[PDB]
């Protein structure tokens, strides 16, 4: 007999729910895009609020509810023209001057609307900040310190590629970096390197090498008064390089971590199906990151499930997984939607996102959305 002695693990997920993003409804009427995060709820308040960022057009729709309450409340910004790009961000106001862990930096949260000839940005508080770049730009991102643009390619004096704007009434800036050596910073110029994912804390940039194929990690800090060298506030400064077959440029990265702590940087290479993860660590003393093993784990794709340590991974076979960082824990199981191998249906699930709290989509073959709640293994 087998006496209870342990051989396959399964998760039952649950509380699936179609998924169509809100802001959908409240637009013209076909490119969309959307992002979740979550919400704040009051002190104690035994409900998740989730936020959605949603772009189509020439509009975009702010919105804040909970999957528990029936009503949402709502913001929509209509431009004249399509809308390149919209995000979240933040400007420091006041800098923390207090070491304590509990203390931080005082900040201007904003929603930023980016077209062609022009970029808006919404605080929380009521202020429409309105300012001009005078480049194409190729993508912005959010920061720790505000927002960092990467433009579109068109005596050597070569122009930089990328530049910050640490409020949104200041001059950008060009960004420096800072590659340390064996046996001195300069200007970002290369076209050749790609951002492909930012963080605030820690606060660091991963970028993609067009040519040598291969990602590398930076911190980005501020410029030091050493910057005898139009001044550059910004620098990111190269904490690591993948040792690494054809090296995709990432499609995702995110952070996720394990049952006991333990921190991975994950990158999806979808050329060859693979996420990438490298453990990694605060320095001890805390001045910066300090980085691990790497471990290729087989996926399509791939969602941090934040609330409760662990990640889902989508198989080439259409079979969904859950991890404890780079442990495998099992199979998941969702009502009503078997795995390929379990169906006649031609529906499979196509790929993973949105993970907030508990929760995440799943984009199936068949057009549609659904949403569906991941259980604590904890």
């Amino acid at each position: 007999s087998n006496f209870y002695e342990e051989r396959t693990t399964m998760i039952a997920a649950r509380d699936l729910q179609e998924f169509v993003p809100f802001g959908r409804d409240h637009c013209k009427h076909q490119k969309e895009s959307w992002q979740l995060r979550k919400g704040v709820s009051e002190i104690g308040e035994d409900v998740d609020y989730d936020e959605e960022l949603y772009v189509a057009g020439n509009m975009v729709i702010w919105s804040k509810g909970s999957k528990s309450q029936a009503l949402a409340v709502y913001k929509a910004f209509t431009v004249d023209s399509p809308v390149q790009q919209a995000l979240w961000c933040d400007f420091i106001i006041s800098q923390d001057k207090s070491e304590k862990a509990y203390s931080s930096n005082e900040v201007e949260k904003c929603i930023c609307i980016l077209q062609s000839s022009c970029i808006n940005m919404h605080s929380i508080e009521g202020k429409d900040y309105i300012a001009s770049l005078p480049f194409q730009v190729a993508n912005v991102w959010p920061t720790k310190y505000g927002l960092l643009f990467e433009r579109s390619a068109s005596p050597r004096e070569p122009l930089p590629t990328m530049f910050s704007m640490l409020h949104p009434l200041d001059e950008i800036t060009p960004l420096v970096c800072k590659s340390g050596s064996l046996f001195r910073v300069q200007y970002v110029v290369d076209h050749a390197m790609k951002i492909v994912f930012l963080n605030t804390d820690p606060s660091i940039v991963m970028t993609y090498d067009a040519v040598q194929n291969v990602h590398s990690v930076w911190t980005l800090r501020r410029v030091k008064s050493e910057e005898e060298n139009i001044v550059p506030e910004l620098c990111i400064d190269h904490l690591w390089t993948e040792t690494i077959e054809k090296n995709s440029q990432a499609s995702k990265v995110f952070i996720t971590s394990d049952l006991c702590g333990q921190k991975f940087l994950c990158f999806l290479v979808e050329s060859q199906l693979q996420l990438r993860c490298v453990k990694f660590q605060e320095s001890n003393d805390k001045t910066q990151l300090i980085f691990g093993s790497v471990t290729n784990i087989p996926a399509k794709d791939a969602a941090p499930v934040e609330k409760i340590d662990t990640m889902l991974v989508l198989e080439g076979s259409g079979n969904l997984v859950l991890y404890t960082g780079v442990v495998r824990v099992g199979k998941v199981f969702i009502p009503g939607l078997p795995a390929p191998s379990l169906t006649m249906s031609g529906t499979y699930i196509h790929s993973i996102r949105d993970p907030v709290h508990n929760r995440v989509t799943l984009e199936l073959s068949n057009g549609s959305m659904v949403r569906i709640t991941i259980p604590e293994i904890a």
